[PDB]
Protein backbone atom coordinates (compact mmCIF):
# COMPACT_ATOMS: atom_id res chain seq x y z
CA UNK A 1 0.00 0.00 0.00
CA UNK A 2 0.78 3.81 0.09
CA UNK A 3 0.93 5.42 3.30
CA UNK A 4 0.92 9.24 3.93
CA UNK A 5 4.02 10.27 6.62
CA UNK A 6 7.08 8.56 5.73
CA UNK A 7 9.80 7.71 8.89
CA UNK A 8 9.51 10.67 10.87
CA UNK A 9 7.38 10.80 13.88
CA UNK A 10 9.35 13.49 15.23
CA UNK A 11 11.01 16.18 12.98
CA UNK A 12 9.67 19.38 11.23
CA UNK A 13 6.16 18.26 10.53
CA UNK A 14 5.65 15.16 12.58
CA UNK A 15 2.33 15.48 12.49
CA UNK A 16 -0.94 16.65 10.31
CA UNK A 17 -4.08 19.19 10.52
CA UNK A 18 -6.43 18.67 7.66
CA UNK A 19 -7.87 21.76 6.85
CA UNK A 20 -10.23 20.63 3.55
CA UNK A 21 -10.32 17.27 1.49
CA UNK A 22 -11.56 16.89 -2.11
CA UNK A 23 -12.57 13.44 -1.70
CA UNK A 24 -15.86 10.92 -1.04
CA UNK A 25 -13.33 8.93 -1.15
CA UNK A 26 -11.54 9.44 -4.10
CA UNK A 27 -12.48 6.02 -5.07
CA UNK A 28 -10.83 5.60 -8.08
CA UNK A 29 -8.12 8.33 -8.84
CA UNK A 30 -5.51 9.85 -11.35
CA UNK A 31 -2.09 10.40 -11.34
CA UNK A 32 -2.93 14.49 -11.00
CA UNK A 33 -5.93 14.61 -8.43
CA UNK A 34 -6.19 17.19 -5.56
CA UNK A 35 -3.99 18.74 -2.96
CA UNK A 36 -5.09 18.11 0.01
CA UNK A 37 -5.12 21.12 2.84
CA UNK A 38 -2.93 20.97 5.46
CA UNK A 39 -1.87 23.72 7.40
CA UNK A 40 1.51 23.84 8.97
CA UNK A 41 3.17 26.16 11.44
CA UNK A 42 2.36 29.90 9.75
CA UNK A 43 2.06 28.38 5.87
CA UNK A 44 -0.55 25.37 4.18
CA UNK A 45 0.48 23.44 2.44
CA UNK A 46 -0.93 21.30 -1.21
CA UNK A 47 -0.13 17.61 -1.57
CA UNK A 48 -1.45 16.63 -5.59
CA UNK A 49 -1.64 12.85 -6.53
CA UNK A 50 2.12 11.97 -7.85
CA UNK A 51 0.51 8.47 -8.57
CA UNK A 52 -2.71 7.14 -9.34
CA UNK A 53 -4.78 4.32 -8.29
CA UNK A 54 -7.64 3.91 -5.57
CA UNK A 55 -8.87 5.93 -2.82
CA UNK A 56 -9.49 2.98 -0.59
CA UNK A 57 -9.82 4.85 2.63
CA UNK A 58 -9.69 7.74 4.93
CA UNK A 59 -9.38 7.39 9.09
CA UNK A 60 -9.07 11.04 10.30
CA UNK A 61 -10.36 12.94 7.42
CA UNK A 62 -10.43 16.44 7.96
CA UNK A 63 -10.79 18.38 11.16
CA UNK A 64 -8.56 16.48 13.00
CA UNK A 65 -4.96 16.63 13.11
CA UNK A 66 -3.02 13.28 12.65
CA UNK A 67 0.76 12.27 12.81
CA UNK A 68 2.76 10.17 10.99
CA UNK A 69 3.26 6.69 12.59
CA UNK A 70 -0.80 6.51 11.93
CA UNK A 71 -1.53 6.86 8.96
CA UNK A 72 -3.81 9.22 7.24
CA UNK A 73 -4.92 8.15 3.94
CA UNK A 74 -3.43 5.49 1.93
CA UNK A 75 -3.33 4.73 -1.77
CA UNK A 76 -2.96 1.10 -3.80
CA UNK A 77 -0.76 1.77 -6.39
CA UNK A 78 0.05 -2.23 -7.29
CA UNK A 79 3.04 -1.48 -9.75
CA UNK A 80 5.32 1.49 -8.93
Amino acid sequence: AFEFKLPDIGEGIHEGEIVKWFVKPGDEVNEDDVLCEVQNDKAVVEIPSPVKGKVLEILVPEGTVATVGQTLITLDAPGY
